[PDB]
């Protein structure tokens, strides 16, 4: 039996930054800023990736797949992991696009995992990237709750019990049609109330599953990640669970709702604050456009201190995010 | 040990027919007058009855694709509002045509390493909204995987990407944000299509006499014979329908797969070579033993919305 560490974590936050402030001037949640990319998702990816290779200390010629679980990719012929493929030099590796709206992160470590477990895939890159401004109505409820971001882990095989043990992945197609942005694409729709009720059902069952299976009681969780798309539904599903709020990791005051890219996001951002202890049990749990959901239960290893740092940045901006929105 | 057995497969191509004609190795292709969406939905409808299987026992579903009709949200979980399947992980993967291959492989490996009992892998895809071309046609195939303990279905797989080569496939600013290098597509998809095949099979412990049937992607007539040739297995063993459907991105293996079942060029217990490569450069190649079955169950009414125009309006 094998298991998947999470042995490198990392993040790309764009530099431009939009307050609320800065929205007041064209506009008429908990969100405070949210970032905005003056590059492409792919770039985003990249540097991520390149922090979460150096924490990891692993070399690039030992990865054996990347996904990156983004619905905001730079282009679809090709895929964008073929990018940070290019860009970061790794030889040979698979590498694919995922789209399970928010919740493409959880699938892409559910898939990971499982591939390592059941083949011969010994570590992996797995990526979290969006850029959601490309999106936004400024017209249109919908243009504050969206930042832009990457966030990537590194995966290990290994014999010891770490990593994603259980989880449970699914999608409520009934709930389809409540959020959507249906002619991009081949070919906005938001329903506040009904995503809200879905998200919290989906994201709740799933969770209780993953918990039941793993024999654990709700006090033995020591960290919640949760989707970053708003508070209310991260403090109701607590509640619901019986999970202490104080166990949530809350990021989104900083840079909304970053699609894919919340749960690495705030991943990495609780092992930098020290919130997460060597073997803490850590509840993932997301949902997102299907309606996609997903919960995980992550046992964590020994380390979470990266072993090397990485100086990659992206280019210098030369804009304000009030200037990139013109 | 668990393995994921093939008891189900399907295809859709859409009516509307586009012979060679004046306004590869391919004489026609399809032009569908639907989204991917739906041609992927009807080619799930015919895998899901050759399974015989109910819509409630799928665990997953996959849709490789690089065409879907939308983003946000993908299109698996529209196959799953088609069909009323409940609660099922739903997903869209893009690794371009190689996508079905990495669809395969991961559904295989998700029902190993875990709780899925079944999955559906689709590939599908609505090339025409691309091009600006005699190349390319529009399509869809599907599989249904189940579970069991008998070594069927997908052994090994060798899959990965040749990013070095990225850049000589791409429709760049179709996205967030044609390059096409024919000579240079064509040494490395030879390339790395071989050395995928030749890894799988040397895992594998089989000699080229062993497999009994190859299902490559059908992107170009040169590219399977030259394949086979450098592999050492007979031409003769490689199903080709391109000459039908042309090149249908993800759409190729499945349907090809589908085709050769129903022409009974797959017999129980045979060896199968998959291979496939595409945009990226991705590239793969799967050794699938063949179980038991390969007569469908049933059969399925399923079928398209009407076409009331021909391939030449459709372009119109």
């Amino acid at each position: 039996q094998c298991y998947a560490e999470i042995t490198g974590w990392g993040k790309c936050l764009p530099p431009a930054t939009l307050s609320n402030h800065d929205l007041s001037t064209f506009l008429d949640t908990g969100i405070e800023q949210r970032r905005i990319s003056h590059v492409n998702t792919s770039d985003l990816a990249t540097v991520a990736a390149q922090h979460a290779i150096a924490c990891a200390g692993v070399s690039v010629e030992e990865i054996d797949l990347i996904i990156v679980a983004t619905c905001s990719p730079d282009s679809l012929i090709p895929n964008i992991a073929s990018r940070v493929q290019q860009n970061l030099g790794i030889p040979s590796a698979a590498a694919f696009d995922l789209n399970a709206a928010a919740t493409g992160f959880l699938y892409g470590l559910e898939t990971a995992t499982r591939l390592m477990q059941a083949s011969h895939y010994r570590h992996a890159l797995v990526i979290g990237a969006e850029r959601l401004s490309f999106y936004l109505d400024w017209t249109k409820d919908t243009a504050v709750l969206f930042g832009d971001g990457a966030g990537a882990v590194v995966l290990s095989k290994t014999e010891q019990k770490v990593g994603l043990q259980d989880a449970q992945i699914g999608c409520d197609a009934q709930g389809r049609d409540i959020l959507a942005v249906p002619k991009f694409g081949t070919a906005f729709d938001f329903v506040g109330k009904e995503i809200f009720k879905r998200a919290v059902r989906g994201m709740g069952a799933a969770a209780q599953q993953v918990l039941a299976r793993s024999g654990l009681s709700t006090e033995e969780i020591d960290v919640v990640i949760p989707h970053q798309a708003n508070i209310r539904i991260i403090q109701t599903l607590c509640d619901l669970a019986g999970i202490a709020q104080d166990k949530a990791f809350v990021n989104i005051h900083r840079y909304g709702n970053t699609s894919a890219a919340t749960v690495p996001i705030a991943l990495c951002e609780a092992l930098e604050q020290g919130k997460i202890k060597p073997h803490d049990d850590l509840l993932v749990a997301a949902f997102g456009a299907g309606l996609t959901w997903g919960a995980g239960h992550i046992r964590w290893g020994e380390r979470i201190t990266p072993l090397g740092k990485s100086d990659a940045q992206l280019p210098s901006c030369d804009h304000t995010a009030l200037d990139l929105l013109s």
